[PDB]
Parts: structure tokens; sequence; C-alpha cells
């Protein structure tokens, strides 16, 4: 029958502090222990003599208080518990190891969680809780945007040293901004792709391949707290990225829907910390009004790339990548062209391509009602998408398959695609949530007054329904 | 086995007030250990025979409690902690020493942490620039406004004094963006630094004041000002800079601690906001805010001398650009610089930037040289630096001439018509008051050769 304690000081006469059943009693260590190998806050034993009779590991259950400073002395650990009560505590022997290098062991920084008896004012051990493969070429009619965004990322991180003898600093942050439908994410992961390529390890192929680079995060994860709230994860996001930067291998912060976010102040500190590190910052918003130009500003995000809607070229370039030749087209569309179904699904994207953006009244969108009286007719052409493009294909694609198990012919055609495209505009006239305040702000720009109504206009011959739209 | 305790008061008799377990008590002392030396606060150990026989350290772990007042006799402390709960408890040995003078020990204060035992009422121990006004350029008159309210009264006191003339106490720099306005107060600050006839340096942002991360942000004006008076007592210089005051304009803090300096001229407060209607004239009234400067979008002389600390002797001027103006670099750059500057500086219809049309009908087409800032030359010659490292790398030949600042002065005039951050409601202000006519509409232009779309502005 003995007890436990937690040694306190080690002296040289033997002798050991020892917090046990109160305050600080100072008790004779047994010839059996060597008193130079305990360890400041591992749990002792005491027989009934109050000799400590032997040594054992640390408490593991307890106080958990959030770590603040080390202070002074760089033992003494300043920890706040639940009720913002501060407490000086020392650190065990496994928290000042210098064994630890950088879920896993390592050192204590603020903000981690540290096990602590506050009746012993110890902490003993912290308790953590907590790519791409799309490439440029897969990205269509978006040229222009991937010239920039090479100029303004991969131009730097090659030529590094040319930028240093024209003295030019590489740009921290790349900002896409634009209608929905296309880009965002694609171009943030197409970036680092190209990116991680680009180098691919320059040395041995035989040993050297693409890697794997990339960090994505979201503007709508702000207010979700789960595990912590929103401000805490801001400078473990980062850490992560600094822990892949100095590793050669660097990842791309990317934020999505950045205009939801804008409390600010600390993603701007956080944006700073990596201004001297060579991690790129992107940001993704489909409305750029209300965002702050204080993130904006020079050395932020220098670049600003706007990923603009399709025109009619890029409709037929995201038409060939979301049709394939390996796609069943329909043998009587093989007949017409000779059988070359290279020059048939040519000759069939364009043929969808000009009936799309023809200025026909099936074609016709929304009707603009401005300030002064003027009112001015809208058509899909000015509102295509690549979500609308490859909604469009998605939906021939179920057509002709619903065609198969009709008539047994495989095979998509013409007749699928325009009546895909058809159906397709009768469901945005219908629900059309595809516009955004910034497109409107486009549309008043141009037309050189303000936007007071805004009704769809439906052909007629579908279930779609005109419904009117407020800007505001 | 022995057993430890804490020193209270030391008595002639070589008795010892010693708090240790319950039922405090006095104890008789070994005649090993002297009652003289023995000081308050100082843990000592006793044997089962209740004797203190070894004086040993002070406790260095326990509550931290934040020191409220500093109380007369004896310096007993009156300390709090974060349940709003206070506390009159002694000092120890250490804490009022005398030799401390203003990770080291100085003087306490209110609203240093203190380690506090409360069982015993004992606290033990206190638990815790190269810019210049010739760098920034276009600022003359703001660098000369600016010293002649901060330096100038340090440098001739006397000569105020005569006059009964009083120091400003604080500047305010106010404007459209695109200059930064820090550069300003970092320059004040750094020139009045080297004096001597480091002084000082010290900066805060406007931004975290809702950011609490260590603690609330509550009391953390008061301890902004207290680090700032830590150096005022010394004799060297302060300058509390407070960016983005049009975010702070709750308010009264801030007023209050600004006052509380007004009597020790060595702390000045400098304050910058992109839009002075919002602020709060009660901070801009005499004594708080003195004198108020403004800091106004560049000329193109203004933009000549920004050109002319971007673009320096040691950058690659092309050689083709070079051989123009006999190999002069100097003479080269200035002349590419007064170019560039006038090509943005010309009324001509690429140099548009936005449509403004007013209440009473009139519409009033405005150009790139009324929205000129420091951020848009920066940008510029970014810009044209990377044009320049794309010249080299495909063309072989270094060299920036000055086609890639034309070009990159042609691409950031359509990047800021297509995004218009740069402009803020400060900039409509002046030109609705310049016209006499209220803005109801904005919308930018694009000339149509660029990706570039007009786009509907409407800032608040």
């Amino acid at each position: 029958p003995s007890g436990y304690g937690v040694l306190l000081a080690t002296h040289d006469d033997d002798t050991v502090d020892v917090f046990t059943s109160g305050r600080k009693m100072r008790l004779t260590c047994s010839p059996n222990i060597d008193a130079a190998s305990l360890k400041k806050g591992q749990t002792v034993r005491l027989n009934e003599a109050l000799t400590v009779v032997e040594a054992g590991t640390f408490e593991a259950v307890g106080e958990i208080s959030t770590l603040r400073e080390i202070l002074a002395d760089g033992h003494r650990a300043l920890v706040v518990g639940h009720a913002d009560e501060e407490r000086v505590v020392w650190l065990a022997d496994p928290l000042i190891a210098e064994d630890l290098p950088d879920t896993r062991p390592r050192k204590l920084r603020p903000g981690d969680s540290l096990l602590v008896d506050t009746k012993a004012g110890y902490a003993f051990e912290r308790i953590p809780k907590a790519v791409p493969d799309v490439s440029y070429a897969d990205i269509g009619g978006l040229s222009r945007q991937i010239e920039q965004i090479r100029d303004a990322v991969e131009l730097p991180f090659l030529h590094k040293e040319l930028y240093r003898e024209y003295s030019l600093r590489p740009p921290k942050g790349v900002l896409l901004y634009g209608p929905p439908g296309c880009g965002k994410t694609l171009i943030a992961k197409a970036v680092a792709n190209s990116l991680a390529k680009k180098m691919a390890e320059v040395r041995g192929d035989d040993a050297h391949e693409a890697k794997s680079y990339f960090l994505n995060i979201k503007g709508p994860e702000l207010l979700n707290k789960f595990v912590g709230e929103t401000e805490r994860h801001i400078r473990l996001i980062f850490q992560r990225a600094r822990e892949k930067a100095s590793e050669g291998t660097p990842v791309i912060v990317f934020f999505d829907e950045m205009d939801s976010i804008f409390v600010v102040p600390q993603l701007l500190s956080e944006i700073d910390g990596v201004e001297g590190l060579e991690v790129i910052v992107i940001g993704a918003s489909n409305r750029e009004d209300m965002i702050d130009p204080a993130i904006l500003r020079p050395g932020r995000l220098d670049v600003k790339i706007k990923i603009e809607r399709p025109d009619a070229e890029a409709a037929q370039d995201i038409y060939s990548k979301y049709l394939t030749e390996f796609l069943p087209v329909h043998a009587d569309d093989l007949a017409e062209f000779d059988g070359d179904r290279s020059a048939c699904i040519k000759a069939m994207i364009e043929k969808v391509v000009d009936r799309m953006y023809a200025e026909i009244d099936d074609n016709r969108f929304l009707e603009v009602t401005y300030a002064n009286g003027d009112k001015e007719v809208m058509y899909f052409k000015d509102f295509n998408s690549g979500a609308m493009i490859q909604n469009v294909v998605d939906r021939a694609k179920k057509n002709a398959i619903k065609s198969v198990l009709e008539t047994g012919q495989p095979g998509l055609r013409i007749q699928h695609l325009l009546d895909s495209i058809v159906d397709e505009f009768a469901e945005n006239e219908d629900l059309p949530n595809t516009t955004n305040p910034d497109d409107w702000a486009r549309i008043s720009g141009k037309k050189g007054e303000r936007i007071v109504y805004i009704r769809t206009l439906v052909t007629g011959k579908s279930s779609s329904a005109s419904r009117a739209i407020d800007t505001e």
C-alpha cells in the first residue's frame, strides 16, 4: 500500500520536493532509485515512510489549458483556462525536450492545448486535435487567361534570377474574377499542376515525376466551427503552407468565394507573413465590387485576371473538350461527313455553337428596362458559360441514351444537341440563377444607364414561364 | 520528511509568520536561520517539529493577476483576475525592491501581469524604420507640413516658448488611396528618430480593433499608451500612429488616451484615413490632431518625381534607348520618365477613365491623370520590368526600354478600367464639389481594344 506524487525539484542531497496530497512536502529518496535520472513533472511513488521508492510515467489525464506564451526562462508556461484565467505552469521534461523536431511530436507554440495539472502547476503533454491532374490543355477557351497566369506565376518562380536582375519582385497573389460557370477551381488546380510539372524535379527523369503540391480551401467554410471557430484555423492553414514551403514543392493557398469573406484583419497579416517566401495565394470571386481593395493593393494580390464569359470560339473549344472522339457519334451524322469522326464532331460543334450564338427569337434570354425607359433584349450568346455548355453536353448525352433505349440505334445527333440546347435555354429562362450583380453592373456600364427592371423572355414552346428579376 | 511554508512577516524575537497547509501560524526559528535577513513572500521549509530550518526561493508558478493599483504604504498591490474580482495582496521583496530602474524586471506599474498566490496573498514576479523623406516622391508639401508640426517644435522648443506657441500634438493624414500615407508617418518617425542634437520606432493599425488573439482588445488602448509612455519618461520621442481611423470612427477610449498623453509633449499621435468624412471632429479639434495634412493624388511632376525613385540608374535601361542619348544613363532615364509621365497625363481619349452623370443631367468625362497614384505608378513600373524580363527572355538582349513602360501604362489603365477599386467616395466628394451638382451614376468606360468591359460603379 503506497501512494503517488509529482516531482517538483531535484536536490543534490537525495532530497526531492514532491507535491502529494497537499502543499509541497519535501522527502528523502530511497537508495534503490537515482535522483539524477528523475524528471521534473514525472509522477513518483511514495511508500508509507514518505520515501520516494520508484519512478514512473507522467500523468495523462487532467485539465486542458491552451498555451499562450513561454515567457521568461523558456520553461515556465503562461496558459489560459476555460474561464480566461491566466496561469504560469512549469513544462515537464517531454515538453521542453530538445529532441522534438519540426498529430506527431513537436515543440510548443501559442494556440496549442496542453494537458495541465493546476495543483502542481505543471504542463505535461500537448493534445493535437485538428492535388490536381487537370492541366492547361484540359481547360478550353481561356488562352489569354492562362498566358497571364503563367507570366504572373510560372515566370517569376522560374526566372527569379532575371527578376532580381531587373529588381522586380514576384507577385504574391493572383485575383481571379468573373461570372461563374468556368475557371475558379479549374484554373486554380491547373496552374498548380502546371507549376509542379514545369520543373518536374530538374535532374534524372528516371527518378522524377510530376509530383504533388496543392491545397484548396473555400470561403463558405468560415462560420463553420465543429472542432474550432473561424479565427483559429487561419494560422494553421498558413503553417501548413510554410511546412511545404521549405520542402521545395510549394502549394497554393486558394480562396474560393472570397467575396463572401468581406473578420478581415488576420488574413492581411497572415498573407503578409508569406511575403518573403516562394507559395502563392489565389483568390476567386464571381462578384468583385464588395471585395475590399486593401487585399487588391500591390504586394498582396498584384495580378488581377478576369475570367470572362465564353464567346463563340471559346464555346467551340469547350465543346471540343466535352465532345471527344470516344463519344458514340451517330452513323447518320458520320455518313454525311464521309465517316470522318474528326470532321463530324467538329462540324457538329460549330453547328451547335452557331445555333446557340445566333441572335434569334428562340435565343432571347431576358429584357432589361433601364432608368431612362430604354429596353434592351439580351440573348443566350451573352450569357453562355462553361457550366451551361457542360449541362447541354450532358443533357444531349441523356437524350442520346434515351433515344438509344427507345429506337435501338446508338449515337448522338444534331437533333439531340439542338434539343439539349433548347431545353437548357428554357431551363435557364424558367430559373435564371446563373446571373450575378456583376453581370448587371457590366450591362449598365455598357448601356450608360441604370438597370431598374429585368424580366426573362420565354419562347413560349416549353413549360418555362417568364419571371421578373430584381438586381438589388 | 519536512514541510514547506510561505514567510509572512519577520518579528524581532526570531519568530516568523509562516503560511503552510491550513491553520496558518507563527513558528520559532532554528538558530541556523537568521530572522533579520528573512524577506516577505520567501518560501521557507520546516521540519516535523514546526521549526523553520531553511529559507528557500520564491514560488515560481501560480495564478496570474493583472495589477490594478500600486497602493501607498508598503505597496501592497490590488490585483484582479479575469473573473472581474479585486484582491489585496502583499508584494514580495523582489517586486518592492528599489534597485530596479525604468525579460528583466523594471519598476512595476498598473497593467502588469503579476504572479500571485491567492491563499498566501503574495505576488513574487511579473509576467511580460529605414525610410526617409528622400525616398518618398511627389510629397514635398506634405513632408514639410509634417516636419513643421512634429520635428520643428522638438528642435526649437525654446523658440516655440518665446512666442507662447504650444507644439501640435498630432497630425491627420487624409486623402485618396494609392499613395499609401503610411510612408509619410514612417519617414517622420525616422527622420525625427535621428536627432541627438535609435530614438524611437513603433506602429499600430486600426484594422486590429475587433481582433482579440491574446486577451480581449478592450484594454489594448491603455496598454499601447503605457508602452508609449515607457520611453516617454526617458526623453526620447514617441509617435503613436493610428492607420485607418475611418474604420474606428468604440471611439471614446482613444479620445481619453490621447488626452492622457497631452501634457507630455514627448509623444506624438499620427493618424491616417482614406476618407475624412466620418472621422469624429472631436479628435480633429485643436489639441488632439491640430494640423490636418492632405495626401492628394499626384500630378505630372509628382509622377515624374515618383518615377525617379522607381526607375534608377542601376536598372537595366536598354542600349537602344541609351544610344539615343549618347549612352547617358541619367539623361536617358530622365527622358523616358518624362515621356511616360506625359503619356499618362495626356488628355487623349485613351487616357479616359470614367463617366459620371450628375443630377442636373450633365455628364463629365474625366481621365487617368486625375486618378494617378503611387500604387498605379509602382504597378506600371513592375509590369514594365516584367515586360523587360520577358523581352530579355525571348529576344536575348537585356535592357528595359520606353516601349515596356508605355505598354505597362496602357495595360495598367485597362486593368483599372476593368477593376475600379482605386476609386473611393473621397474622390467622388471632390468631383461633386468641383462640379457643383450631385453625382447619380458612375460607370467605367473601355476603349474597346482591350478585354476589359464597361462596369457601373456604385460606391458608398
